[PDB]
């Protein structure tokens, strides 16, 4: 997260870190046995780490659960990142409490101007790599479709939305991938891609979760 702030231990209880011997993507807990992340974060040997704040130290509240299976959207395209969403089922259910909780899926899509919270352990430098130990947060607005499409001509599908600042300085970045964009208590986006990080006129692009709620409910119901 570039230009963000320290969220504070366990203030984002649905945030999860996907770990394969190191933190490589974020994710969101949506029920005690399922997590939603980005299809581009797929890999085998994923351990889901819940209740995390400092990812390099055990300080209490963490639950490390192995993924039983990851379900990448059947129509995911890695060259366009269209349908960039993946569901991960946990080997056992997580214990939910105030530090570990799920986030609700949206009943409606959010409008431009909606302010959302984006969080992650991704890079905090737009030029170079600085990875924090603790969870960073950023409050960003969803942009209008015209500004999004004007920023990435021909690269935005209807399953993507842009959120961020065109002046630059504040944005999600590598390492934040797969994580949550929550607006009004609902999971509205998944950190997907962008050109560089916090670059002027290059806002972040997010998977539009409201378009996948029936797919998520149907897939969880049959697995
Ligand atoms: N500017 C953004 N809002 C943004 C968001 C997620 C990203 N994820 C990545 C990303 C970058 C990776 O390494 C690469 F820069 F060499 F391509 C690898 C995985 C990523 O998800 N870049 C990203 C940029
Ligand atoms: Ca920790």
């Amino acid at each position: 997260i570039v230009g963000g702030y320290t969220c504070g231990a366990n203030t984002v209880p649905y945030q999860v870190s996907l770990n394969s011997g190191y933190h490589f993507c974020g994710g969101s807990l949506i029920n005690s046995q399922w997590v939603v992340s980005a299809a581009h974060c797929y890999k085998s040997g994923i351990q889901v780490r819940l209740g995390e704040d400092n990812i390099n130290v055990v300080e209490g509240n963490e639950q490390f659960i192995s993924a039983s299976k990851s379900i990448v959207h059947p129509s995911y395209n890695s060259n366009t990142l269209n349908n960039d969403i993946m569901l991960i089922k946990l080997k056992s259910a997580a214990s939910l409490n105030s530090r570990v909780a799920s986030i609700s899926l949206p009943t409606s899509c959010a409008s431009a101007g909606t302010q959302c919270l984006i969080s992650g352990w991704g890079n905090t430098k737009s030029s170079g790599t600085s990875y924090p130990d603790v969870l960073k947060c950023l409050k960003a607005p969803i942009l209008s479709d015209s500004s999004c499409k004007s920023a990435y001509p021909g690269q935005i599908t209807s399953n993507m939305f842009c959120a961020g600042y065109l002046e630059g300085g504040k944005d999600s970045c590598q390492g934040d991938s797969g994580g949550p964009v929550v607006c009004s208590g609902k999971l509205q986006g998944i950190v997907s891609w962008g050109s560089g990080c916090a670059q002027k006129n290059k806002p972040g692009v997010y998977t539009k979760v409201c378009n996948y709620v029936s797919w998520i409910k149907q897939t969880i119901a049959s697995n």
